[PDB]
C-alpha cells in the first residue's frame, strides 16, 4: 500500500504545516502537524476542557463505531518548546492520504497548553519519530508508520515540504518526479528516539565550504533551524546590522536586509537553503527588526533541522531495518 497527502503552512511564515487526517467510521477529518521529533497522535477531542478549545476541530469517539477506548491508558507529553498536553487513549481507524491503520492508538486530550489553544489551525499531532518515544503509560504504542510500515510498497515516507506553498507527505514510495539529481543517504541513529544523523558541514551564503561535523535531528515539527553557536554566529556575522537579542529570544536583523543562502553538507552532497527561507519577519507587527530562522541550539542540547532547512529538499525517512535519511535537491 501507499498514502499521499498534501501538507499546508499554517500561515504566511511556514510557522508549522498542516495535513489532513480522516479517524473513525464515519470519518472525522482533522488537520494534524505531522511531527518527525515525536511519536504520540493526539488530537483535540470532545474531552477536552472546553476552556482550552479555541476554533479547533475535535474528534469525538462517542461517534465513531470503530473508537475502542485503551483501558487504563493515559499519556502527558512536552515539547522542546515548553508547550504541554495529556489525555487518555482510544484505538480506531486512522486513514492519511489513502493509507488505512486500523486499531492505531489515538491520544485524546483533556488538556492542553496555551500555546496549543491559541493556534486554532493545528487540530493535533502525529509523530513519526521512533515509536521508542511515544508516552502512552503503562503500555507504550505505535506510531502510524510503525503500524502502517509492514504493509507498504517501501518502509518508507518521505517529507516534501513548501516554501510559502503546499507540499507533500508520501508513504510507501519514492516520487522520483518530485526531486532533483540523486537522493543522497546517510546514517541513522535511533538511540536517542529521534531521526538523530550528522551532517558534514556547511558554508554562508557564496563563501567556503567548511566541512565539520554537526550532529542533529531532522525534525519537522520544529519551525527554525537550530545549529551551535559558532555556525550561527557566522552566518549572522554575513549580515549587516545582525545581533542576538536576548530579549526578543535570538538573532535578529533589519527588515531591509537581503539575507545570505545557507547550505549544509548531506555526505558528498550539498543543500542550499536560500535567503528568504530564513526570514521570519517583523517581531512584533510593524517592526522593522525581523527574526532570524537560523538561531542557536545552545542550551537545547541538541541541533535541529526543522523546517527552514528541510523544506529546501526532499527527504526521504527509510525505516528499514537499519533506518537511514535521504535528501535531495528540488
Amino acid at each position: 500500500s501507499t498514502g499521499s497527502a498534501t501538507t499546508t503552512p499554517i500561515d504566511s511564515l511556514d510557522d508549522a504545516y498542516i495535513t489532513p487526517v480522516q479517524i473513525g467510521t464515519p470519518a472525522q477529518t482533522l488537520n494534524l502537524d505531522f511531527d518527525t521529533g515525536s511519536s504520540d497522535l493526539w488530537v483535540f477531542s470532545s474531552e477536552t476542557t472546553a476552556s482550552e478549545v479555541d476554533g479547533q476541530t475535535i474528534y469525538t469517539p462517542s461517534k465513531s463505531t470503530t473508537a475502542k477506548l485503551l483501558s487504563g491508558a493515559t499519556w502527558s507529553i512536552s515539547y522542546g518548546d515548553g508547550s504541554s498536553s495529556s489525555g487518555d487513549v482510544y484505538t480506531d481507524t486512522v486513514s492519511v492520504g489513502g493509507l488505512t491503520v486500523t486499531g492505531q492508538a489515538v491520544e485524546s486530550a483533556k488538556k492542553v497548553s496555551s500555546s496549543f489553544t491559541e493556534d486554532s489551525t493545528i487540530d493535533g499531532l502525529l509523530g513519526l519519530a521512533f515509536s521508542t518515544l511515544n508516552t502512552v503509560s503503562p503500555t507504550q504504542q505505535k506510531t502510524f508508520f510503525d503500524n502502517a510500515k509492514a504493509s507498504l510498497d517501501s518502509p518508507v515516507f518521505t517529507a516534501d515540504l513548501g516554501y510559502h506553498a503546499p507540499g507533500t507527505y508520501n508513504f510507501g514510495f519514492i516520487d522520483t518526479t518530485a526531486y532533483t539529481g540523486s537522493i543522497t543517504y546517510t546514517a541513522v541513529s535511533t538511540k536517542q528516539g529521534f531521526w538523530e544523523w550528522t551532517s558534514t558541514g556547511y558554508a554562508v551564503g557564496s563563501g567556503t565550504f567548511k566541512s565539520t561535523s554537526i550532529d542533529g535531528i531532522a525534525d519537522t515539527g520544529t519551525t527554525l533551524l537550530y545549529l551551535p553557536a559558532t555556525v550561527v554566529s557566522a552566518y549572522w556575522a554575513q549580515v549587516s546590522g545582525a545581533k542576538s537579542s536576548s530579549s526578543v529570544g535570538g538573532y535578529v536583523f533589519p527588515c531591509s536586509a537581503t539575507l545570505p543562502s545557507f547550505t549544509f553538507g548531506v555526505g558528498s552532497a550539498r543543500i542550499v537553503i536560500p535567503g528568504d527561507y530564513i526570514d521570519f519577519g517583523p517581531i512584533s507587527t510593524g517592526s522593522s527588526s525581523c527574526f532570524g530562522g537560523i538561531q542557536s541550539s545552545a542550551g537545547i542540547g541538541i541541533n535541529i533541522f526543522g523546517d527552514v532547512a528541510l523544506k529546501a529538499a526532499f527527504v526521504v525517512f527509510n525505516g528499514a531495518t537499519t533506518p537511514t535519511l535521504g535528501f535531495a535537491s528540488k
